[PDB]
């Protein structure tokens, strides 16, 4: 779920999920189009992508358990659902901290006109 999600960012990366990737790039937050803007972006499309792969999951609400092994994320035991989640939000935080030297504040509230399309997952 977002709370799952959001926390699990803030560890990796030391960023608050809102508002660091809540509104950032092409698709980091509510809405997606164009290419990515950079990679941190790209973690965003892969990370919808993902979710795309899960039609009848529903990441914003359905909580997922993960722990700590070693400083790594593991995945707990669930649904499947709950499971697929899990390791899609994984990748992403992982993803993010992989970028956090390419970060740039720049990309924040990024306008939608600039998201000139188009990339297929
Ligand atoms: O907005 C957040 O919660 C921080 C995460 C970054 C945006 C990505 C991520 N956030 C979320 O709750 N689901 C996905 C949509 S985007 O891929």
């Amino acid at each position: 779920s977002l709370l799952e999600f959001g926390k699990m960012i803030l560890e990796e990366t030391g960023k608050l999920a809102i508002p660091s990737y809540s509104s950032y790039g092409c698709y980091c937050g509510w809405g997606g189009k164009g290419t990515p803007k950079d990679a941190t972006d790209r973690c965003c499309f892969v990370h919808d992508c993902c979710y795309g792969n899960l039609p009848d999951c529903n990441p914003k609400s359905d909580r997922y358990k993960y722990k700590r092994v070693n400083g790594a994320i593991v995945c707990e035991k669930g649904t499947s659902c709950e499971n697929r989640i899990c390791e899609c939000d994984k990748a992403a935080a992982i993803c993010f901290r992989q970028n956090l030297n390419t970060y740039s504040k720049k990309y924040m509230l990024y306008p939608d006109f600039l998201c000139k399309g188009e990339l297929k997952c």
